[PDB]
């Protein structure tokens, strides 16, 4: 039975959705971890307790080198506390704005690691549906880790905009092919420095996503163009399997 008294709190890592994440050390063992603090009142108001419950259930039970481990949880009067694996090298989000854009080797490596992780998730009937750079963390060896499971629905079939597929914004039926779409958007954003449907406006981004209207800058190689164009199909059925993505020649040539 964990309590706040069991941990020494350190620097704030991030300022989060429903509260900050802190660096923490467990007192007995000196184990370094991340403490995600969520405010109950704000969870009530947003009405996302189910998604939190699913998140907790999913992340505690899944075991993958490219998925951030969840060790446990506890609460008090005002807060819920998530006890998380600490990822030393931060978010791919910060990494992206620091480097501006990624080279093909770094990108294909990240895509490989994500595809492996999502392939595992999909085999356990878990669909992420909230994949984006700020939910992607880097471990001590720079290995990509899915940070959490977001505030999405995770069932095999269900019904910023930048990372959501056309079937999800149009209120249509959506499945595991959502994560393939997200993989296409990430691959584009990694190479270009911005997501393919980015706009100054929500209403415009919505239009871009629905029309699937994006263009490549000249420096995007044909192998990269081929994978991305395969992933960003309007019709989910047309999107490749994660298995095909892992075998794609551009991935093979460039991934570590
Ligand atoms: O800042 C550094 N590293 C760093 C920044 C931010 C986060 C981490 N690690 C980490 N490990 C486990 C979990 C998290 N979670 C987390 C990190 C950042 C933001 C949020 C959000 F937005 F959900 F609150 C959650 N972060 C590590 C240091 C320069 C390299």
């Amino acid at each position: 039975q964990w309590a706040l008294e069991d941990f020494e709190i350190g620097r704030p890592l991030g300022k989060g959705k429903f509260g900050n994440v802190y660096l923490a050390r467990e007192k007995q063992s000196k184990f370094i971890l991340a403490l995600k603090v969520l405010f109950k009142a704000q969870l009530e108001k947003a009405g996302v307790e189910h998604q939190l419950r699913r998140e907790v259930e999913i992340q505690s039970h899944l075991r993958h080198p490219n998925i951030l481990r969840l060790y446990g949880y506890f609460h008090d009067a005002t807060r819920v506390y998530l006890i998380l694996e600490y990822a030393p090298l931060g978010t791919v989000y910060r990494e992206l704005q620091k480097l501006s854009k990624f080279d093909e080797q770094r990108t294909a490596t990240y895509i490989t690691e994500l595809a492996n992780a999502l392939s595992y998730c999909h085999s356990k009937r878990v669909i992420h549906r909230d994949i984006k750079p700020e939910n992607l963390l880097l471990g001590s060896a720079g290995e990509l880790k899915i940070a959490d499971f977001g505030w999405s629905v995770h069932a095999p079939s269900s019904r910023t905009l930048d990372y959501l597929p056309p079937e999800m914004i149009e209120g249509r039926m959506h499945d595991e092919k959502v994560d393939l779409w997200s993989l296409g958007v990430l691959c584009y954003e990694f190479l270009v420095g911005k997501p393919p449907f980015e706009a100054n406006t929500y209403q415009e981004t919505y239009k871009r996503i629905s029309r699937v209207e994006f263009t490549f800058p000249d420096f995007v190689t044909e192998g990269a163009r081929d994978l991305i164009s395969r992933l960003l199909k309007h019709n989910p059925s047309q999107r490749p399997m994660l298995r095909e993505v892992l075998e794609h020649p551009w991935i093979t040539a460039n991934s570590s």
